[PDB]
């Protein structure tokens, strides 16, 4: 109880900042993630016991692929950390709770293919969840662990706090697939623009949690370019096993996806940048102001993708 996770100063210093990198040493990312539930729901949020040991069956449950692996987790729980500590007021007990382990919970036993792939491939998946596949696989794959004899990190909550949160946690997990974030943005640009977006709104919170959790899920873009770039190796080394298993099955991949159009990757960076990440950012900074420094870290990236197309890099 008298028992607090600290971190070396510069980790202390840094990890509350959004560009932070949680680091290559894989053993201090279970540390880094508990001193970031302490600041951020409590010391008394989660019995430290029944934490670790979701953290540890968490962890075991990510798989060694190249990008979707317990690195991602840890850093896109870290960027939500980020938000909640930038907007202490907005959020309640429960939201707290759920979203950081919603995070770290988000890719959960990813094989490093897309929903496409699922369908294209037929996997048992794609026949059990016709749409947001992998999404619903990650949730099932939570509520698996937290039903393991001595994980259910939840257990102080009444009936109805249980389900609340496993239901912040399931709308969380969902909204990583990127194909229900256009629509959810729109809804949200419309609502701000109206003046009609409404933070008392249960539907309302649900959308706003939901570009939280692109923006998180996005975050690699949000960093400093060096992390940036070398995070982009790790993204197309699945994009291009993707592209190969899809000529496998007898169908040209798209280019994002294809190792052989290597060359068109600053373009396509920018497609993403101008298509996906800067509108994600820009309107979560219309509904959070504090997120700016995303916004602005997505902007500063872009320019270097801009400085790479230009043979300046
Ligand atoms: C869009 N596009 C398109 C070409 C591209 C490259 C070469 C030739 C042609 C096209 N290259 C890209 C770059 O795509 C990304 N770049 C960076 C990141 C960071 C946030 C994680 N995510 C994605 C991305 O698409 N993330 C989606 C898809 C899978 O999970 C969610
Ligand atoms: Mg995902
Ligand atoms: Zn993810």
């Amino acid at each position: 109880g008298l028992m607090q996770f600290t971190l070396p100063v510069r980790l202390c210093k840094e990890i509350e900042l959004f560009h932070f990198d949680i680091g290559p040493f894989e053993n201090m990312w279970p540390g880094i993630f508990v001193y970031m539930v302490h600041r951020s729901c409590g010391t008394s949020c989660f019995e430290l016991e029944k934490l670790c040991r979701f953290i540890m069956s968490v962890k075991k449950n990510y798989r060694r692929v190249p990008y979707h692996n317990w690195k991602h987790a840890v850093t896109v729980a870290h960027c939500m950390y980020a938000i909640l500590q930038n907007n202490h007021t907005l959020f309640t007990d429960l939201e707290r709770k759920g979203l950081l382990i919603a995070c770290l919970c988000h890719d959960l036993d990813h094989r490093g293919f897309s929903n496409s792939y699922l369908q294209k491939f037929d996997h048992p998946l794609a026949a059990l969840y016709s749409t947001s596949t992998m999404e619903q696989h990650h949730f099932s794959q939570t509520v698996s662990i937290l039903q393991l004899e001595g994980h259910n990190i939840f257990s102080t909550l009444s009936s109805s706090e249980y389900e609340q949160v496993l239901e912040i946690i399931r709308k969380a997990i969902i909204a990583t697939d990127l194909a229900l974030y256009f629509g959810n943005r729109k809804q949200l640009e419309e609502m701000y623009q109206t003046g009609s977006l409404n933070l008392n709104n249960q539907s309302h919170r649900d959308r706003v949690i939901g570009l939280m959790m692109t923006a998180c899920d996005l975050c690699s873009v949000t960093k400093l370019w060096p992390v940036t770039k070398l995070t982009a190796n790790d993204i197309y080394a699945e994009f291009w096993a993707e592209g190969d298993e899809m000529k496998k099955l007898g169908i040209q991949p798209i280019p994002m996806m294809d190792r052989d159009k290597k060359d068109e990757v600053p373009q396509g960076q920018l497609g993403f940048y101008n298509a996906v990440a800067i509108p994600c950012y820009t309107t979560l900074t219309q509904i959070l102001p504090p997120t700016e420094p995303l916004l602005k870290a997505c902007r500063d990236n872009l320019s270097q993708w801009e400085k790479v197309i230009r043979g300046e890099e």
